């Protein structure tokens, strides 16, 4: 009867961890930053035996998980998966990601005693120089680092984003290398862009916080719109989900960087996907060049090769199709 603490747990991917966690038996144990937001979340599921959470409001500060450490010394495994407008990306972005990390950590050094295991979301981010991405001949795997500069990370709130997962994940490694008397193994789950479903259609806003936004922004287009430019990496959030799961149950995921890929995309690549299966919002939203997607995503994107984690996970990913349409479907229907 083995329990595990899952940080930020209304979060997108880390309700998904949670309903795959809850079907596997295991006791869950959430943390939270209000009442409101766990007497939800245990609603959501319907207030099952195996479900509890308990409150962290800011997740980052010293010392913000110890009395849960504390309190549940049963725990055997960490899942890391918590968490808008930016002025200064120094003080509001780049040392509350490392500062955060250090933190989270040093609480599990202390007090997590039986903690064996810690499972810690990252980003595809962190493993992509942005020249590397960019560049057609380019392979990426899982020892790649983003190569970006501390003080090129304070240019613009994009380099901001991705440096903070970049520094944000240094700063892990460098606890568990730098640490002695570590007792506990360490795992990175780095997805790209992350699409997919929430676990529950009642959770559907009008403007998603997440990464479905790049989805959901398709839809609020006029059909002599242009299409947005977007590209990258995708994956959906329930293979996510269930890497945090693997991550720990499998030995071998030990001290690994996990890349989290299904394939490519461009915004034509959703355009096409959305006219193609809703016979109903054809016609309302742009179709602008189908098929333009394959010869930009051949000819201007470096290629993931995320081999080893896919052995390491041995399980087959949702595609781009099922993903979108996944995702469009519950907004739709959502909306009424």
């Amino acid at each position: 009867p083995i329990t595990v603490i899952v940080s930020g747990a209304t979060g997108f991917i880390a309700q998904h961890v949670v309903k795959q966690l809850l079907a596997k038996n295991y006791q869950v144990i959430g943390t939270v930053r209000s009442t409101a937001k766990g007497d939800h979340l245990l609603k959501l599921f319907n207030n099952p035996k195996n479900l509890s959470y308990e409150i962290v409001e800011d997740v980052g500060t010293k010392g913000a998980f110890d009395k849960v450490l504390q309190k549940h010394g049963e725990a055997k495994v960490f899942l890391h998966l918590a968490s808008f407008n930016v002025t200064d990306v120094e003080k509001e972005l780049l040392l509350p990601a490392v500062d955060g990390t250090k933190n989270v950590l040093q609480a599990i050094y202390n007090f997590g005693n039986n903690i064996e295991k810690v499972v810690i979301t990252s980003s595809y981010a962190a493993i992509s120089t942005a020249s590397k991405e960019a560049d057609k001949n380019a392979i990426i795997t899982e020892k790649d680092w983003n190569e970006i500069s501390w003080q090129d990370a304070l240019l613009n709130p994009v380099n901001g984003y991705r440096g903070s997962k970049k520094f944000a994940e240094k700063a892990a490694w460098d606890f568990i290398k730098s640490n002695d008397n570590v007792k506990f193994s360490l795992s990175t789950i780095n997805p790209s862009f992350v699409f997919g479903p929430q676990s529950f259609g009642s959770e559907i806003k009008q403007s998603l916080n997440t990464s479905s936004e790049i989805i959901n922004s398709i839809l609020k287009l006029k059909p002599n719109d242009s299409i947005p430019a977007s590209k990258g990496g995708w994956v959906d959030v329930r293979d996510v989900a269930k890497a945090h799961i693997i991550a720990f149950e499998n030995e071998d995921a030990k001290n690994q960087r996990i890349l989290l890929n299904s394939g490519r995309f461009t915004s034509q690549s959703l355009v096409d996907i959305i006219n193609d299966k809703f016979p109903d919002l054809k016609g309302k939203i742009p179709v602008d060049e189908p098929g333009s997607d394959k010869s930009v995503i051949a000819e201007s994107l470096a290629t993931i090769d995320d081999t080893k984690s896919r052995e390491l996970l041995g399980f087959e990913y949702y595609n781009l199709e099922q993903s979108v349409y996944d995702t469009v479907e519950q907004i739709v229907n959502a909306h009424k």
